[PDB]
């Protein structure tokens, strides 16, 4: 109904008003909680050629160890690298839905499961035809996601992609001079 | 309505998939006609310091006089300069709501009326509190703009604000190259 409509208008408004990123994305993450269930959310940005991922923003309810607390890490040959072309939302059981899962090549995933996380949602972020990042949720319980929930998350993510791409361009401008 | 929600989702999606900016705005504009009945639209960029505005995108159903055609022009002392702090959408009768009308200070206004436009709407384009430009519509008929109409225009303008902001960033970026 108008619930999703109003959330998008709110995000839109927030984007064109709130000046600093860290407080923008807090406000946005908090409001997402009116439509979507999750315990923890992160925005990750992707460097396809360097095969790397960076934490762009986080709102965590757990605390992970330090080695896995790096802002940037390789994703070469990891489960995530296989979602670099996604158009739609992914809702996966950490321990069942991901073939990498083990202490082996998915240490992160293994540690998340260890922490008592059970479910991870991926919502791809696009700009100019390229996936530039993901919005992600992580939860202790397996939250039920209908196709329509997923569609609504896609739509709201369009907005976030928007905001994230803007920031990224203010960065690329900053470090070009 | 559902048509409103989809309109936003569609725009968010166009923005994340369409590499070419001119066809991005042709596409987004035409989709705006399904919910908004208007003659012609324009996207204008503002330069508050220099007191100028530039035509960024146009989708007109009429030609303008040679002398009103310019890419870049002064808005110093114009009725537009008074809307540079606007948060909300302005809907206005050309001959009744604009004090600059008729005076030689608003020749563009005059032509539009001459051309048979009667209502114009301003939608501020905003990125982090500052107005960077305007989306604007003209119609010969003075349609009723509900608050819900205006909210829709605002929310959708939000995304278009960041699309244009981004375009301007990449432009600078390809000069620093």
């Amino acid at each position: 109904s108008n619930a999703a409509l109003k959330l998008m208008q709110y995000i839109g408004d927030a984007i064109g008003t709130i000046r600093d990123p860290q407080e923008l994305f807090r406000t946005v993450t908090d409001k997402l909680r009116l439509l979507f269930a999750f315990d923890s959310a992160v925005i990750i940005t992707i460097d396809r050629e360097r095969r790397e991922a960076s934490v762009f923003f986080e709102m965590l309810r757990f605390e992970l160890p330090e080695q896995l607390r790096h802002q940037t890490r390789s994703i070469a040959g990891t489960w995530l690298e296989g979602h670099l072309d996604d158009r739609t939302v992914t809702v996966a059981s950490i321990a069942r839905d991901i073939p990498s899962f083990g202490a082996d090549g998915a240490p992160l995933l293994w540690t998340l499961h260890e922490l008592g996380m059970r479910q991870i949602v991926l919502s791809p972020l696009r700009s100019g035809g390229r996936v530039i990042g993901f919005l992600s949720f992580v939860s202790a319980e397996e939250k039920l996601w209908s196709d329509g929930d997923k569609s609504l998350l896609s739509g709201v993510s369009s907005s976030i992609a928007i905001a994230v791409s803007n920031a990224l361009a203010y960065e690329e401008l900053r470090q070009r001079e």
